[PDB]
């Protein structure tokens, strides 16, 4: 399908052009779930501590690691920075702790999982009397350089951002004193949000970008009937019949022709599988070009609880 498994990141490494996500997925199901996509050819994980299943994909990790199925050097696991650990002194132990939680003595990729920072404790989601989400005073270049600390001490071999809109990700390429550049941008993308102007930036800045929610979050809490349908899309499903794929490899296979990562998530073994062979096929240049023209800015995660914090990151166009 003329498709390398696995694209070159700016810190030298090479990262898996597909992984398995893991947002939403039960933590008794995603022990199994992370198993059978070793199993059957994922190298690489998106993880994350807010999504408090950090624990139960490490047993997987760590069982496959075990059994030889696959060496630590293959693997290539993703977690993220959340937001209430922006503060300098915070970064490490919310790094240990998911380093300690997966098993792992490094990750091949941190994020700084939003722009947001919000005040410390044991809410993800501090809201005040009113229901705002209570902001900490940390900027995103103290937070940045906090990261690149991680990878001097050994702890990640990359860091990267997410959610960061191009202005963003500007200000911390134009960091006074700036040591390591974002690796990976990891943004929504798909094809109602298909991200043109963000993705150029990225890329001609020499930053990857991995592209999340790729078929919709059809399992997001906040779906609603209106809400359109990539997976129901008649459009996008005569394109799939066309090729004798499904419509969810379709979707896979979308953003990898467009030299971006991209992270699919589910606990279904046989979807787990399936949304894997994406590799003998090819979308021709006018597929690519009809499914970029369903583009309707409609985001899945808007983060609507946080637009007025300052660093919000979606107001600007992209
Ligand atoms: N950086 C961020 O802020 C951010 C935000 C959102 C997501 N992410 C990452 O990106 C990952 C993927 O995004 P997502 O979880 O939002 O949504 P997604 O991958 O677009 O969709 C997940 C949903 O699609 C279903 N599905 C998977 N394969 C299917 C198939 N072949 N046919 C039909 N349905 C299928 C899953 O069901 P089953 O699981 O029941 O099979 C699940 O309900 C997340 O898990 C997370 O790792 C990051
Ligand atoms: C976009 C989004 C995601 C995906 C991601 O960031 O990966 C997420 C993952 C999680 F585990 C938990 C929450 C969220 C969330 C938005 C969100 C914001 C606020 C609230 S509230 C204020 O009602 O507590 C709930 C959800």
């Amino acid at each position: 399908s003329h498709m390398a498994s696995r694209l070159l990141l700016n810190n030298g490494a090479k990262m898996p052009i597909l992984g398995l996500g893991t947002w939403k997925s039960p933590p008794g199901q995603v022990t199994e779930a992370v198993k059978v996509a070793i199993d059957v050819g994922y190298r690489h994980i998106d993880c994350a501590h807010v999504y408090q299943n950090e624990n139960e994909v490490g047993v997987a990790i760590q069982e496959k690691l075990r059994e030889q199925v696959v060496k630590r050097e293959e693997l290539f696991i993703v977690s993220k920075l959340w937001c209430t650990y922006h503060e300098k002194g915070l970064v490490k132990g919310a790094c240990q702790k998911t380093l300690s939680d997966l098993k792992l003595d490094y990750l091949d990729l941190y994020l700084i999982h939003w722009p947001t920072g919000f005040k410390p404790g044991k809410e993800f989601f501090p809201l005040d009397e009113s229901g705002n989400v209570v902001p900490s005073d940390t900027n995103i270049l103290d937070t940045w350089a906090a990261m690149e600390e991680l990878v001097d001490e050994g702890l990640v071999k990359a860091i990267g951002i997410s959610n960061f809109n191009h202005l963003q990700v500007e200000m911390i390429l134009n960091k006074p004193g700036l040591k390591y550049k974002p690796a990976v941008n990891q943004i929504e993308c798909h094809p109602y949000l298909t991200q043109e102007k963000l993705i150029q930036y990225c890329q001609s800045k020499g930053i990857v970008v991995t592209a999340y929610s790729p078929l919709g979050s059809p399992d997001r809490p906040w779906a609603k009937p209106e809400d359109p349908s990539l997976l129901e899309d008649p459009r996008i499903k005569a394109i799939a019949a066309k090729h004798n794929k499904t419509t969810a490899q379709v979707l896979i296979r979308f953003p990898m022709q467009r030299n971006l990562v991209v992270i699919p998530k589910s606990v279904t073994p046989e979807r787990i599988a399936e949304n894997f062979k994406v590799f003998d096929f090819e979308l021709s240049s006018q597929d690519m070009t009809t499914l970029l023209s369903y583009n309707r800015n409609w985001r899945v995660c808007a983060l609507l609880s946080c637009t007025s914090h300052k660093d919000y990151p979606f107001h600007e166009e992209f």
